[PDB]
């Protein structure tokens, strides 16, 4: 315990007033503000930049978390601009792009930050992707990146869930993100196609398990990023739906993880049905690990036949206060899904909502995962039901 690196990423879960709020675009809200009213979760972490392609660029991950891969978000980049006294770069000197929104100047606001009184420049931009989707953030000179304190990501997950997190200049949590220009392997599909490895390494106390056979779990959650940038080669006289400007692309890693080195799940986890839905329960000493804070639980599953029709529902789990241990929804109904506690026998119960027939070409899965900020625990069930 006492080796592990004290500059890794790290997480909050937070509880916010109202579940139902949203960002409000454009952005008239200071970042901390944003953070108090729509995010259930905050991982900080250091924002850095590489010299690539002639201008300083970060690469940021839209959530820096596994939770659901293929699922699809909304996320919005919200950064502090100012400029030192001694530094001459513009406003529009800044682009940005990520999913769903080509390389761009972001738009720019001036907000009162309540606490200090003191006025904000804010530059944001509004992102559509899933989960390993990331942004970029592009500036020139040797001095640009001085001009960015912090930049937020908010990421609206498919539950509805806030997902945040807080990059800042100087961060303590130096280790928490490291990025290195590596070779590309594989043949070029970008023009200047330049290649960045990202490290992400949080402290956090992770297993994962399948019902209740463990799979896997450490002290620090690392996450390797692969990354293209570069421009899409456009053919004369011909209409692309890919953008114009600086673009990226994920790249594979160099040894096939495409197996399953923990073979010893059961193909159907051990559940007790009723028909009309399974049930499963487990222990967990979670709740005692979340030092009066919260536990977010994120459940997700799909029946498979399906290409991508994903379910989600979230909840955040006071442990002190009004109502404590009592799961509250983040979005108005969660059908296929109903998560409870108990806390005398510190047992937790996962009812997934399933239809009729039972026998035969079935492949559901659901993914539940239970966080606080320093431990997380995620469980894979693999059922022979179709999910709702
Ligand atoms: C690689 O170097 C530069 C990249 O800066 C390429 O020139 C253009 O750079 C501007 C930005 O400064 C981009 O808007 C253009 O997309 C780049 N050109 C093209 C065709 O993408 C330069 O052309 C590249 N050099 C080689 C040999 O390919």
């Amino acid at each position: 315990a006492s080796k592990v690196s004290s500059r890794l990423l790290t997480q909050d879960i937070l509880f916010r007033k109202d579940r139902q709020a949203t960002i409000s675009l454009p952005i008239k809200l200071p970042v901390e503000d944003i953070i108090t009213q729509t995010c259930d979760k905050i991982t900080y972490g250091p924002l850095k930049f590489l010299d690539l392609l002639e201008k300083e660029t970060a690469v940021l991950p839209l959530s820096t978390d596994i939770t659901c891969p293929a699922c699809l978000g909304r996320a919005v980049l919200v950064g502090k601009w100012e400029c030192p006294a001694h530094v001459a770069v513009n406003e529009s000197d800044l682009t940005v792009f990520g999913p769903n929104k080509e390389e761009h100047v972001p738009q720019f606001v001036t907000v009162q930050q309540p606490s200090d009184g003191k006025m904000q420049r804010l530059f944001f931009a509004k992102f559509l992707g899933t989960e390993e989707s990331l942004a970029v953030l592009r500036v020139p000179g040797p001095d640009g990146h001085l001009c960015i304190q912090e930049a937020l990501i908010h990421f609206k997950e498919l539950s509805g869930a806030g997902v945040c997190s807080l990059w800042k200049a100087n961060d303590s949590r130096e280790e928490g993100l490291e990025m290195k220009q590596v070779d590309c392997l594989e043949t070029t599909v970008l023009e200047n196609q330049t290649c960045i490895a990202t490290t992400l390494s949080k402290k956090i106390y992770h297993r994962l398990y399948c019902g209740e056979r463990l799979m896997t779990g450490g002290q620090v959650s690392t996450r390797v990023l692969l990354t293209a940038l570069g421009f899409y080669k456009r053919q004369p006289y011909t209409f692309h739906r890919v953008p114009k400007g600086m673009v990226y692309v994920h790249l594979i890693d160099s040894g096939s993880e495409d197996y399953m080195e923990y073979s010893e799940c059961e193909e159907v986890t051990p559940g007790r049905y009723e028909d009309k839905q399974i049930s499963y329960t487990f222990y967990t000493d979670l709740f005692q690990t979340a030092d009066g804070e919260p536990v977010l639980a994120s459940v997700w599953g799909t029946s498979g036949l399906k290409d991508s029709a994903y379910e989600s529902c979230a909840f955040v789990i006071p442990t002190k206060g009004r109502r404590k241990l009592v799961p509250r929804r983040i979005m108005s109904k969660c059908y296929p899904f109903r998560l409870t506690y108990h806390p005398s026998t510190m047992t937790v119960r996962l009812d997934v909502r399933v239809e009729k027939h039972h026998g035969a070409t079935d492949q559901g899965f659901v993914f539940l995962k239970m966080e606080s900020g320093t431990y997380s625990e995620g469980r894979e069930y693999y059922l022979d039901r179709v999910l709702w």
